[PDB]
């Protein structure tokens, strides 16, 4: 009853884990560096690139419509700050992909090339309003410990999404208001999970050094 409430219920654990990983512990704790952080934004161009094109294929098929917002396209807002934290665009010619990486990057061209909506939906949500939430704690984290240039974490700040307070609450409404059949519902739920997952060792390989 409620789907933005029973994702946040079904994710409730995974989402206290992802904040737990050895690698986002040191991180946030002044453990590590700008060198360490922007190989997690090297990354994370990498499956952002992989979801949006997810985003923009199912958004072209008319499902949740408008939940997929534009104005948290993360992908181009990336390179550009790739570009301040690596001190040149060089980055984008030798750019690796750790296993996870690639692991989750081949399940959203997946759901991209199957138009899967509601496991889009899912990552949709897993990332943006992880980026919405916990990555306005990152950021701050970021220029605190390391005084990283705050125009080089642009991937935390929304342009568009001037009352993020606001925005994340009309966001769970369209949640809610999302059509789904019980298939659908329960397939979107899984995969949010999965989503969790994906993440999860994505800072598994991070922390190892991958
Ligand atoms: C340092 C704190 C921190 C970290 C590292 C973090 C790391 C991550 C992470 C990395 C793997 C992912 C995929 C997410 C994903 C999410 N986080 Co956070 N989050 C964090 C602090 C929060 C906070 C605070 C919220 C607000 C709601 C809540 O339940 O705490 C949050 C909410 C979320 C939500 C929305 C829940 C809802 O309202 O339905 C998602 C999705 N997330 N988060």
């Amino acid at each position: 009853a409620g789907l933005a409430v029973e994702l946040k219920q079904s994710t409730a654990q995974a989402c206290e884990k992802a904040e737990h990983s050895t690698f986002m512990s040191d991180l946030l704790k002044g453990r590590l560096g700008v060198a360490e952080f922007t190989r997690l934004q090297e990354q994370a161009w990498l499956f952002y690139t992989a979801l949006e094109q997810a985003v923009d294929a199912v958004r072209a098929s008319g499902f949740a419509e408008s939940l997929l917002d534009p104005a948290l396209n993360r992908a181009e807002v990336l390179a550009r700050d790739l570009d301040k934290l690596n001190g040149s665009s060089e980055w984008r010619s030798r750019i690796t992909a750790s296993p996870a990486v690639i692991d989750y990057v081949n399940r959203l061209e997946e759901i991209r090339d199957n138009v899967d909506g509601p496991a889009l939906v899912a990552h949709h949500y897993v990332r943006y309003l992880g980026d919405l939430s916990g990555g306005q704690v990152i950021a701050r984290m970021m220029q605190r410990h390391y005084g990283v240039d705050p125009e080089a974490l642009g991937f935390y700040h929304f342009e568009g999404i001037a009352k993020l307070k606001v925005y994340k609450d009309e966001y769970r409404e369209k949640l809610n208001n999302l059509e789904l059949s019980d298939e659908q519902r329960e397939h979107l739920l899984k995969e949010a999970t999965d989503a969790f997952v994906f993440n999860h060792q994505v800072f598994a390989d991070l922390g190892k050094g991958l």
